């Protein structure tokens, strides 16, 4: 799994909009250690936490497994654009078989699944993955119907927007130890890929000091 | 898959909301056909359109893919609580054995299964059914690894709430040839499931 | 200020949409009170508050003040019909004037205005509101320029209509003393007009 | 009114956002002609419109009013941090009055009022930001009772933030001949804004 933050809102855009609710200018720094400082004071109390929305951040996401795809879409409150394996899994025609299971071929099955940490289901994935390039390269059987024997370990790409507000939600969700192992690893690479000057917004979210329990 | 609508809100909802703008009350027919007629007429007019959220409807959906639920859960101004595979793949540890593809077991793996129109698909999604058994039954593998050999054609259940706004959305884009066929019979199997006194509301968004 | 409660979401919904998620239904008591006792216990956690978006209250606001609809509306996740200023104005194209400031017309002006707890801001407002219907009768200027000189306390009617997850936010929010005073009340008589069993999801919310 | 874009999304995001869905990025030409024509294609597809959604303009709207405030708060999906007058109406503390009205009075108003294409209804306004500013000034009377005899017309400014596709959305309903002539103003400001790269996104959108 890889992300990459492609673009994002400069920070005194946020500091901007919470100084335009009391009109307080006055004591702007246009960026100096103050104006951030307020962003983390106002933009966290509850009440204000709209300020926070202004900041909007591309990322792109690479190596996601589709049952954590499932996961990932119930945030509604974000944008993505999402590799159709209806518009793409012509993909796997011209793909020697997986099978038999040896060295090699569970590399060159990594390319098109995750794996997990145990090698059972590991192979049962591609199992999974040989017996759907069956259907698509050897029978041309369209997308439409083959799809639905696809295991959730088979890999998507997707295009993901969010603003701070949102993305302090999700952090917070998905960070947790309650969260599928895979989503929590994609909580903390969104965190990384995220520029250095604004991760102070969301550094608290994987603290989880108003819910412990989560870590 | 099977539909069925548990709970709706009354259309005078929607007339009296609408004619609450204009404060035209004085026009109201308690509900009558003028009142019903006002909800398609206004509520199709794009700015007033929201005028239509006010009516909610509770649904129950059995027998939807994984698959499909990857494209349901794309609509965001919905609500829906899911059947987890994370909480509940324990239900194929005492199970017997799918296979060999005899009746009684293909019916059996329907029960967690969507058969679509191609036998070879179907076979290969009782294969991956029966391995995904193995894991959890024999193996006793956990269900945060064993839910990644899991095909999405396995089916999942869950309640689904949405207002008229979002559903003729739903409708429209669903329903048309554009759309995975799983996902038009949804739509259909939505529309359906509608009171009959609403059908009129949503009729003109399908096909 | 006056709220009704014209209709709501069975509450057996919630329920039946928790147990759907861990396919507990062989635990359910057909919305007794230990499915009653589901919906706040998970309805509370927040990885799964979103099971309470599955109820729906439609309300209907009578006497609430522009300035406090100005706050009001600034919930997005909720649905609304509101009386149009631009439509509607001529509601004082043939009413009396509002001078002088005696107690019978101070009286008649409430029908128009909502008076706060200060009676030199509440005889500015029926100025204002004078100067609004002269605009309207006297001058027949159309609505969309009239409107602008109408003060902030004039009332507004509005069809509102929000779920469990929405309200409990705003319930939080608006009952706050952080809050505007004739929101706090909102908040309070949108809580009195729910029906019994529904309020033990928001009780905490005014605390 | 002035409205200023502060900031926006580099066009090729939503190209790249397309071309994921296909895995066409193999046809990509790096936000040039191809790209460009791309999103104007696919993102103009209903089913597809959401690939707009990637694209994010950060704006400044100043001098807009309360009574526009109104009606620009019912977008619900875009984000916006308001002038508030319950924090920040103490500004009339220290303005002298602009009774008689007069060419001087009148034109100092504006720093408070907007005005619009009718001067009975502006001079009323003026009486009205009179009182207003008598509540504060000569009585001290707290910003959250005084706001209720503030006039429609008062000021405001804002950061408004808003997506490619909720913005053809606005600038439709609100470019439109049935809406207040403020808000075409402002739709027609907004869309002004726009970086000119931009612009070919919402051109139909607008008139
Ligand atoms: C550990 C874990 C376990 C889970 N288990 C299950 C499960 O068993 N079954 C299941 O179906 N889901 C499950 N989910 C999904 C989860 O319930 C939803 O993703 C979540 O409820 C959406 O809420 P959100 O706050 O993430 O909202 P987002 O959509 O990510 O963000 C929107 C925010 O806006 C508000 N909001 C958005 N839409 C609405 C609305 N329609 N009504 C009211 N407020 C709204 C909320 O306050 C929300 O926080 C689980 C999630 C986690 C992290
Ligand atoms: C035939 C078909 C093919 C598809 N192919 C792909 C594909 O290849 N890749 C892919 O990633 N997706 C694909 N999708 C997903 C689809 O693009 C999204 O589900 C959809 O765009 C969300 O828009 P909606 O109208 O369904 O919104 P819903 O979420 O269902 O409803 C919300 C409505 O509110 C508004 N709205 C909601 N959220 C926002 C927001 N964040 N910004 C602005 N307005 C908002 C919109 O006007 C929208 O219509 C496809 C869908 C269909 C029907
Ligand atoms: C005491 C008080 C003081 C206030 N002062 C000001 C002020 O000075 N200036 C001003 O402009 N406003 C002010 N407000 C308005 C307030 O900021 C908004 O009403 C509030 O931010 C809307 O947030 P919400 O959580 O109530 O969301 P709702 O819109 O009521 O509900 C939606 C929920 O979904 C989530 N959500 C919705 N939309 C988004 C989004 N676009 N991005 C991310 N998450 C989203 C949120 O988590 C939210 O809780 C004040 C409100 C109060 C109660
Ligand atoms: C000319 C004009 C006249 C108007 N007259 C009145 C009037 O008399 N009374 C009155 O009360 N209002 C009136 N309005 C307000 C207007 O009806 C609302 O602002 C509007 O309906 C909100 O819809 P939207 O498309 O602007 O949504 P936005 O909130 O701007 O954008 C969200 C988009 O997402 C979708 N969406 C968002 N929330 C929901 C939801 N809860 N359910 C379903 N889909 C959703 C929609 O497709 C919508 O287009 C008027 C507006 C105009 C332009
Ligand atoms: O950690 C979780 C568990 C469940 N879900 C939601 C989204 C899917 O629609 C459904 C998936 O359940 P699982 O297959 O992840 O168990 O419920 C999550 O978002 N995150
Ligand atoms: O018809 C479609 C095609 C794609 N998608 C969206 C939602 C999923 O996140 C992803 C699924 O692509 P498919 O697996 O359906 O090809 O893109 C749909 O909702 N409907
Ligand atoms: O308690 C408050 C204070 C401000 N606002 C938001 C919504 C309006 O757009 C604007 C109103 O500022 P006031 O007029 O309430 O001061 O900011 C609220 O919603 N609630
Ligand atoms: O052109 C309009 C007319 C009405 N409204 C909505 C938003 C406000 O809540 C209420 C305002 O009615 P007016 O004051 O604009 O007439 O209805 C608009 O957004 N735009």
């Amino acid at each position: 799994m890889e992300v990459i933050c492609k673009h994002y809102t400069p920070l005194d855009i946020a500091s901007q909009a919470i100084r335009t609710c009391w009109q307080s200018f006055e004591y702007s720094d246009d960026g100096g250690c103050k104006d951030k400082e307020l962003i983390h004071r106002v933009g966290n109390i509850f009440r204000h936490s709209s300020t926070l929305e202004h900041l909007y951040y591309n990322f792109e996401i690479k190596g996601l497994s589709r049952g954590a795809l499932q996961e990932l879409s119930r945030h509604r409150i974000a944008s993505l654009s999402v590799k159709s394996s209806r518009y793409t899994l012509r993909e796997l025609k011209e793909v020697e078989s997986f099978l038999p299971l040896n060295e090699t071929n569970l590399e060159r099955a990594k390319e098109f699944l995750v794996f997990v940490d145990n090698e059972k289901v590991n192979a049962m994935s591609v199992l999974a993955l040989e017996n759907l390039r069956i259907l698509l390269s050897e029978h041309n059987i369209k997308n439409d119907l083959a799809k639905y024997a696809m295991p959730e370990s088979y890999k998507t790409h997707l295009a993901y927007s969010i603003n701070a507000r949102s993305l302090q939600n999700f952090l917070t969700l998905r960070s947790s130890n309650k969260a599928l192992k895979e989503m929590q690893d994609l909580a903390k690479a969104l965190f990384d890929a995220l520029p250095g000057e604004h991760q102070y917004l969301f550094e608290d979210c994987l603290k989880h000091l108003e819910h412990h329990h989560h870590h």
